[PDB]
């Protein structure tokens, strides 16, 4: 009946010392490219970090984030190897509490960054982590921004809302491929690095496990 | 590929002030009967409480527990409306770290208690909560014993190990029905009160979300 | 998913002035024979009337009842045209709170009465309403005994428990046919006089609408 | 043959001390969003409350209602956390005694309210329960307006007519999803909070259980 | 081979003391709406009553009739609670001896009357039995007009011809639903109040039982 | 759903001037053999004539009958060309009100008579209408014995009970063929002379049209 | 392989005392309407009678005939109750030796006559046997005109050619229905009064039994 | 529905000058072997000739016949090229009016004759038309014995009864093959010389065309 | 793999005393119409007779022939009852050595002749054997013209080439039917008089048996 890809996690809200988050048990391998796709229902307009990857020597190896502009426009950001946050605007009005499919595509081979909203390209940006290779052993945390491996969280950088169908590949997916990932009734692909609910993660500080009805009612 | 019924939660180990546990978001309705079935992989021989249900006036409405005797024999216990713990031994040697299907069947209509290990009856006991009806609004916690709604946990009463496929019905399932519930390749029924991964729950204090390989490799 | 034949009604318990019951909206046609089959989960051992049919001139046209003997043996009774209650014992131990399929077969053509438990014949009795034809316009009430059309209920004659799959035919089904009616995975026949959930009925005094798990979990 | 989703309940008419209604046995979990969809056949033009949710400290947590304007236009109302009733008109002429699919979509995350008639959007309204989260333990009553948990009904606020296929989700369904819910020959989705005939409810004061022929004859 | 819905009854012709007719064995439940559909082959142009429903205190609860105007136009009439006969003309030329599908839709909730010929709407009429509810226990006679329960027939009000596929619902079917009922190769729906050949009836005064070839040759 | 072969006719009881019966519209062709099979539920033990065939010059061309002996044994009789009634006893105890399949096989070619109960041979008799050929134009009446074409009925020769699946062939079916006719879940053959519900017949004096549940519930 | 509906009979030619013909063994029931359809291959242009029905008091109850006009146009005639022959011309050129589907539709209810050639309407005629009902017991002869039951044939009124697929109904088929009867690859319907090769008939005076290749080669 | 192989012909009885018979339109080719199989229902015990083949110079080329001995035993005869009749008795009691499958196998190559009853071998005979080859142009008549091509019939040599499924091969079928021919539910083979209803024949002197119910009811 | 309908016979060339030909073993029945269709590959332009039918008193009962005009145009001829050869030109250029489907349609009923090339009509001719009926017993020879039964061949009238799929019916097929016969991928019909390779024939004077690749390679 209910597919495992539709399981969702709710990140209630953050307030020191409570930081709802997930931390994947297995560290990532070294990667030269990364595509992070997932379904999200944001609870606030201000900036929040969703996917955070940190190594012993670099707490900011790869970090995705978002925020909603005053006009309701979605802004997707990416930070690689402690670079400044690179933002790309998406031509879609965000209604807090509604579901959206978001994907960040990064390639250190050519330094190209691209983001997608609901399976459609929002635009690209050059010189983002160009020539950079994320060293092996990266620890992934969801919902909080790491300043130390698995910790050093800050409430102003947390992301509250609901998340599901997190899929990560160590390749830079094409525009066409991202649309096949977003499709609710599509093949619903599984990442080779992280496949939602197939790669163990620690749940802490009151996250809520439930079901997402973005695709199936 | 992977069925949502095979999702598992690991309860690492308890040590104040850390109490890994789950708390279901929705309270239970009033019930005169209850059957709690689930797959478990115990980490220790000493007594631990698995399913704990509490109301404002009675923190001990319904509590399941287990422990392994010196000879390796499984003992399943039940406590209803603050009664003493009633234990029924099962003719099966327990190996910590291995999977077992356990089910507790309770009927307040006739006061009969029955427990099952791997789909087979271990025995029954009379006068357990006879004539008792669990009042509406019971809060369910997994892995810890409540002394207060959603809290008042005690390390000596915690249960560590892995749990999956939790199914709860507000009826007293028959011996034959329990065997159809336990079967790995059977129909894998879903409880009408609580259906694993279909009824939201809060995850806290470091529980680990993963996949159970008791049934499917 | 869930079949309408598995919908159940719970009759909580009776205490003046509260009499949980059902009353069918349409009166029955004249009949010379009647077979009443249904799934029941009794809450008490003392006598209770399940199916009650009354006309303006005869509040006791056809009434089914049951009670459990001291040894746990099931006793099924029938009363036709204000006759005395005729009881036939069934070779099955009743556990209050458990499901059982019960059927009463009556034929006014030859005056024969026969009852069945879980699809098996318990025995027969002669001279029960022999030559009697239930006059047209009978009102059917479930869970209470009528002393007046749709009323005049008495607490000591009420039946508490859960009921489901009520099927009524204006024929006297054979022993073989009743076994095909009882089978949980059988064709699950629908009565031509009353078909569960296909013939409207008034629900009153706190009956609970839910699902029966006697057949499907 | 007949699907459980087509079972209907008739609310005859209210007159103190008789208040036909349904009360769900299980209280709701805490929610920040809610979508209530159902098929209704109204018996009167004046205002009536259909879905009423109340907690110990707030009898008016969430209440749906409707009324027909002088020109026959349908007006759908919603009240959250004791706010005033917010009404949105639907471009459809109502004929008392005819079936219509109605749905109320509420999101406390952004405070947006939206209503649908026969699967089509009627319009939206801002600032309805914005930032409000319905506290856990809400009791749901159908057909009457609660002034106390499960009671305190008032004849002038009751709703008479026929109701079927009640489905409730703790999410704010999109315009497209509501159309898939309304379709008679569609997938006929089941709510995750309340699924018609899958979540027990008490029937009282003469409600009539029957079959709806809005979709299947 | 031959479906039961195609069985037909021929009403030869009436002449005191012979009144060919059918009388259903079971009385109807109370209804606030009624839809009567059937296939008919009229033998005469003058007015004849087809469906007659009577209670102890009202011999004219619900009566359908028809007649052919001078120009061959079909006129369908309805009388509710002893009101005057309300007629609606149908844009179809009637050839005595030919088959036609006729349906009468009545709603006491809004007092709306609508008739259909061969699955197409002929028109509607307001204020027909508005607010009227047919009391329970109505006796249905086909082919004759009752002035007394099951009798008091009058030759000048009888209807001669062939009739088949009589289906009655206690709801006011929509225009679209009536077209699905009329279709010869459609689903051929069965009424919930009266389903042709599934609800017993007395045949008297020389009616002829045969097969209708309106739909299948 | 319901097959036309399961339609049944009830012959309530006879009392001058009321003689419930059926009369086939079409006369039979000349035949030198005849097999009459049907399902019957007898209401009385005394002799009654079921199938009566008469021509202008011979009201007793072919007549079937039955009666139950004191010990409950079934006796099947046949009369051809005004011969005396020939009876053959069947090894089966008859319970009034129960269904039985009965068939009469007659061959004027060799003058052999054979009867069957529930598809099994009861025995045979020689010299019954040997060399006799039923002249063309025979009128068939069911439930009454003709002393004149379509009339001259006598209450003491009437047959009361329920009848269904009447099949007549102008051949003398073999013992094996009769068993294939009786089988409830068999091919359910249709006679070439008279096929139940496919050959028109007049219904008179209050016969009741309904459904037989001998084979399908 | 070969369907029974394609069996054909050849009427060689008539010359006293030889009159090739068929005579149905069973007489017809009383009818107020009649539709006679069949496939024919005419051997001559002059008038010939195909279907002849006679009763003791009326040798000309119903008679069909045809003839080819000088320009090759087909003329179909009908005579009812000894009326004069009514002819309707068909817009089709007849080639002796070729197959054609012909059907005569008659309704005594309204006195309308209609004929069809190859499934298409040729026209209609009023006042043909209006109000007339063919009395029961009509004997049918094919290929000759009866002046006496089964005889009194006249060579100048005989019809020579090949005939197949004779289907007769006691209803007045519609224009659309006749087209479905004529279609060679259609459902090939069977009449309820006479079904080709399913209703026995005497063959006499040298008719030839063979196969028709009008539809299947 | 009805297969052409089940069409039957009835030979009523012979009485000069009336000789019911069939004569095949096409003469046979020269053959050195012949197998004649068919289903028959005999009307008399005395000798009758069924299949008669004659050429200009030999009216007795091949003739089959039968008769029933005093003890009811079937005797099958064959005559080839004016030889004396050769009889082989079959171990089966014949009941006039019942169906039997009979087959005659002849081989002029070795002069062997073999007959079968109901698919079983009755025995063989040597020196029957040994070395004889039936000359080309043989005319086949059924039911009468030819003394001249297509005529010269004699009442005392006629065969009365019913016949169906006549199949003729110009080969000497084996014992096993004859059993596959006789089987009612088998492949029902068609002869290469004469295939029932596929080879034209003249019907004369009152034969009756109908349907055989030996195999299908 | 290879269908019997594609078997071909090659007629090498004729030179006294060698006359390659085929002679069918069985003579034809009497016919009033005849259609002869077959596939041919001609080896010469001069006239040749393909199908020759002769009786004792008429060696020229029915004869088909062809020849190619100077411009390459195909001419098809027919002779009936010793009439002169009637020729109809076909709008197709013939290439000796190539395959063509040819069919001759003759009707003695109206005296019409029609020929077809490759399934298309070439034209018709009147007064060809009008009123003539080919007497029974005709012997068919292929490839030579008979002046005596099965002989009297003349080299100047022989036909050389390849022939296959010879199909003969005793009916006059329509234009449409001939097109369905010619189609290589069609149903490939089989004549009822002569079916290629299903009706035995003598092969003599060096004909060559092989396979035709006109339709299947
Ligand atoms: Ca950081
Ligand atoms: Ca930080
Ligand atoms: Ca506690
Ligand atoms: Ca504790
Ligand atoms: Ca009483
Ligand atoms: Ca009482
Ligand atoms: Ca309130
Ligand atoms: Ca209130
Ligand atoms: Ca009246
Ligand atoms: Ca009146
Ligand atoms: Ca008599
Ligand atoms: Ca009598
Ligand atoms: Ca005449
Ligand atoms: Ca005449
Ligand atoms: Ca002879
Ligand atoms: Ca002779
Ligand atoms: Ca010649
Ligand atoms: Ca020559």
């Amino acid at each position: 009946a209910v597919d495992i890809r539709d399981v969702k996690i709710s990140f209630p809200g953050t307030q020191n010392p409570k930081f709802p988050h997930l931390r994947f048990m297995q560290t990532l391998p070294a990667v030269r490219q990364l595509t992070v796709c997932q379904r999200i229902k944001p609870f606030h307009r201000n900036t929040g970090y969703i996917f955070s990857c940190a190594t012993s020597n670099q707490d900011n190896q790869f970090i995705t984030s978002m925020y909603v502009k005053s006009d309701g426009t979605l802004n997707l950001g990416l930070q690689v190897n402690a670079s400044s946050n690179k933002y790309i605007s998406c031509p879609i009005e965000i209604e807090l509490g509604q579901w959206y499919h978001v994907c960040h595509v990064w390639s250190g081979v050519d330094g190209r960054m691209a983001v997608y909203a609901n399976g459609s390209p929002c635009g690209t940006m050059e010189n983002v982590g160009k020539g950079h290779q994320i060293s092996a052993g990266g620890t992934v945390v969801i919902g909080q921004e790491q300043d130390k491996i698995g910790g050093g969280f800050e409430e102003q950088e947390s992301w509250s809302g609901e998340l599901s169908d997190l899929q990560v590949w160590d390749e830079a997916l094409t525009t066409h491929q991202v649309s096949t990932v977003a499709s609710c009734n599509g093949i619903r692909p599984r990442g080779n690095v992280i496949s939602w609910m197939e790669d163990s993660f620690v749940a802490d500080d009151g996250v809520i496990v439930g079901i997402s009805h973005m695709c199936s009612l």
